[PDB]
């Protein structure tokens, strides 16, 4: 017999992603860099580790799409909602959203996709919102040498050690 584990985590330290499709506003190659050194974030301060995957079924499929794309959590245009994803579990679990009527950049204009890539990852990991105004995991958007604040690194240790 087996029973689903209380807290949202993943059970296993090895997993998956894909880039299913890509923003017009930065090269693939950009894109790809933004991803890998966004999982980076969460892989230095655990055991946890990322392989990307080309096609087929991932841990963390990522995809763009504007207005309704596929769920309940339909993007709004230009600007509010930046970007979603799911907590882990199974079929759409750690599924990450970004809106494609942002402008994403590497750089400080438009919404930086490292940095909303980061913060979402968060939530595909077991992550919900802090109330600490300084983590990544606050529900705002500010663009700042990137170091992943201690509300942050307590609250993913609390997960995965
Ligand atoms: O919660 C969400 C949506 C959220 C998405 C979102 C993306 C990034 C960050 C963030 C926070 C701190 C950081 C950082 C990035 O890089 C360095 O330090 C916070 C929230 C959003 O789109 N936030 C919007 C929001 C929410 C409330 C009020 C205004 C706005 C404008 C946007 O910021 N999905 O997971
Ligand atoms: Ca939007
Ligand atoms: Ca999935
Ligand atoms: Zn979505
Ligand atoms: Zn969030």
């Amino acid at each position: 017999a087996n029973v689903f584990p209380r807290t949202l985590k993943w059970s296993k330290m090895n997993l998956t992603y894909r880039i299913v499709n890509y923003t017009p506003d930065m090269t693939h190659s950009e894109v790809e860099k933004a991803f890998k050194k966004a999982f980076k974030v969460w892989s230095d301060v655990t055991p946890l580790n990322f392989t990307r995957l080309h096609d087929g079924i991932a841990d963390i499929m990522i995809s763009f799409g504007i207005k309704e794309h596929g769920d309940f959590y339909p993007f709004d245009g230009p600007s509010g909602l930046l970007a979603h994803a799911f907590p882990p579990g199974p079929n759409y679990g750690g599924d990450a959203h970004f809106d494609d009527d942002e402008t994403w950049t590497s750089s400080s204009k438009g919404y930086n996709l490292f940095l909303v890539a980061a913060h979402e990852f968060g939530h595909s990991l077991g992550l919900d919102h802090s109330k600490d105004p300084g983590a990544l995991m606050f529900p705002i958007y500010t663009y700042t040498h990137f170091m992943l604040p201690d509300d942050d690194v307590q609250g993913i240790q609390s997960l995965y050690g």
